[PDB]
């Protein structure tokens, strides 16, 4: 009754707090892990961060959500450009595997890249960059604090191109208020928004193990 933006932040409370609270995630922003860490959280992401990238690359060409698709919100190029400083060189590229569960998440953005699911893109994309937009400064500073890692190796967090950053998330909610969507689309929608917050804790999770 209250817009999709309210809805959406509802409908995925229960699995935000779920993947909030995983012991990797705590473990790292409380400082008792270490760069290494970081650096394998900030490779698994770009692995999954390529494949919502073209989803929403295809999503965009479809005619879909194309003001709320802002391309300057692309991370993929920046995390490798902040992994090639994090590992020294661009050896990572060659080495990293995606651990299962960015097995699973990867297999769901592929599918909807080439379903060009639009409902189901919007879902992961505000799950990923709206939390990128909205905790990452939280995130770059306890990296910062806790083990030195250098602003330099913290692109993915800058959102390089926007200046205010809490007019570009209102903005952000607006246009996801003002998405033409069916019943049937919404519904689709909200329960992949949960679905993404269930792969990244399950990401959160293998990076523990
Ligand atoms: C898989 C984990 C995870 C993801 C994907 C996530 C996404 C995410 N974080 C958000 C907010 C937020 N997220 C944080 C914080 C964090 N967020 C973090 O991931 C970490 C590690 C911190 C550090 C405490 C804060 C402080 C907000 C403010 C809430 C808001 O503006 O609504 C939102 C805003 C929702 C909305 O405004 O309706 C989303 C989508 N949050 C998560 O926790």
């Amino acid at each position: 009754t209250a817009g999709l933006a309210v809805e959406l932040k509802q409908s995925t409370a229960q699995a935000h707090e779920k993947a909030e609270h995983s012991t990797f995630m705590s473990d790292l922003l409380k400082g008792r892990l270490g760069v290494a860490e970081f650096t394998r959280l900030q490779e698994q992401a770009w692995l999954f961060y390529t494949a919502l990238e073209q989803a929403v690359d295809a999503v965009r060409a479809s005619g879909f959500a194309e003001s709320l698709l802002d391309p300057a919100l692309n991370r993929a190029e920046v995390l490798a450009r902040d992994l090639d400083k994090l590992n020294g060189s661009s050896e990572w590229r060659s080495r990293i595997t995606a651990s299962p569960a960015v097995i699973d998440y990867v297999n769901r953005l592929e599918e909807i890249r080439d379903n060009v699911d639009g409902p189901a893109l919007v879902a992961h994309h505000y799950v990923r960059y709206l939390g990128d937009l909205s905790g990452g400064q939280v995130i770059a500073r306890m990296m910062q604090r806790h083990y030195g890692v250098d602003p330099e190796a913290l692109g993915f967090y800058h959102f390089e191109g926007i200046a205010k950053l809490k007019v570009y998330k209102d903005e952000y909610r607006e246009k996801l208020n003002n998405l033409e969507l069916s019943d049937e689309q919404r519904e689709h929608l909200l329960k992949e928004a949960t679905d993404a917050f269930v792969f990244n804790h399950q990401v959160f999770a293998d990076l523990g193990k």
